[PDB]
C-alpha cells in the first residue's frame, strides 16, 4: 500500500509552472467517483517558494461549481516528499518527472490517490505507461483519463 | 475503437452458472462514475437457453435502491457475439474465457464497456492482466475493480 518511488535528486525548481491533469487514481472509488469527490483536483499551475515550499492553484468543484482553489504544500527533510495541512495531516510524494513533460505523484494519508501531469494538452503514451506501472505497485481501485478537449476546459468538463 | 477480439471456438453451454464482475471499464467516464450510472451493471448469473440464446441476471441501482434485473441475449451468426433489444440495438462480444475461472466481455452501441469476470469472490491478477492487455486496444477513460467483501455485497457496496 506504502508508496516506495520517490524522485531520485528533485530539483523543486525545475517543476514551475503549468500542469494538465491527464490522469488520476485512488484506492478507494468514493475518492474519485463523482466530479466532487474528495480527490478529483485538476491541477492547473506549481509555484515553488524560494524558501523551499511549494504553492499549489488548482480546480475543485463543488457547491454545483467549479472553484478556483490556492494550496500550499510544506517541505520536510526529503527534497520529493511535501507535507499539507488539514484535518489529519497529509503527505504528497514526487515519483517521477522528466521536468519539460511529465510528473507523477501521489498523495496520502489508508487511503492513497495518484496522478500523471504533463505540460501540454496531448495524451503522452510514455507517460501514461510510466503510470501505469508505478501503480502495479499500489492497491489501485478507480482511474481516470481525459481527453484533449476536456483537458482545456475548467474542471474537464 | 472497435473490438476486434474474439474468443474462437466459444461453447456458450460452458459460461452458465455464477459469476462475478470483478473489474469494468469503460470509454465514457460518465458511463461507470455513480452507483446508478448506466453501465455500472454487476452480473448475478449466465443461463443460456436450449436454442443457444443467453440469459442474464445481475444488479443495479437505481431509485435510490439495489434492484434485480433479469436480461435476455439474442444469439447471432458468430458464436462469440450476441444482441440486446433496447432503445438502440446493442451488441455483446465475447473476447476470452477458460470457462472454470475467467471471462472478458465487452458491450457496444460510440460508446463502449468491458468487464472481467471471474467465479469467485478473489482477486485473480492473472484474468487481470488479460483484461488490462485486451483494454490497452482500446480507447479507455474509467476502470474500476473492487475487493472481496464487496464481491459478496449487493451491488458491491
Ligand atoms: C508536486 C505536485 C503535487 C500536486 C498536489 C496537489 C494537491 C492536492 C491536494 C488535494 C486535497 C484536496 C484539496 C482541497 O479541496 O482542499
Ligand atoms: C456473455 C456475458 C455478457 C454479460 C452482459 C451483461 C449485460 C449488460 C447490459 C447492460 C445494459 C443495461 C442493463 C439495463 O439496465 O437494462
Amino acid at each position: 500500500a506504502s508508496v516506495t518511488q520517490t524522485m531520485k535528486g528533485l530539483d523543486i525548481q525545475k517543476v514551475a509552472g503549468t500542469w494538465y491533469s491527464l490522469a488520476m487514481a485512488a484506492s478507494d472509488i468514493s475518492l474519485l467517483d463523482a466530479q466532487s469527490a474528495p480527490l478529483r483536483v485538476y491541477v492547473e499551475e506549481l509555484k515553488p517558494t524560494p524558501e523551499g515550499d511549494l504553492e499549489i492553484l488548482l480546480q475543485k468543484w463543488e457547491n454545483g461549481e467549479c472553484a478556483q482553489k490556492k494550496i500550499i504544500a510544506e517541505k520536510t527533510k526529503i527534497p520529493a516528499v511535501f507535507k499539507i495541512d488539514a484535518l489529519n495531516e497529509n503527505k504528497v510524494l514526487v515519483l517521477d518527472t522528466d521536468y519539460k513533460k511529465y510528473l507523477l505523484f501521489c498523495m496520502e494519508n489508508q487511503s492513497l490517490a495518484c496522478q500523471c501531469l504533463v505540460r501540454t494538452p496531448e495524451v503522452d503514451d510514455e507517460a501514461l505507461e510510466k503510470f501505469d506501472k508505478a501503480l502495479k505497485a499500489l492497491p489501485m481501485h478507480i482511474r481516470l483519463s481525459f481527453n484533449p478537449t476536456q483537458l482545456e476546459e475548467q474542471c474537464h468538463i
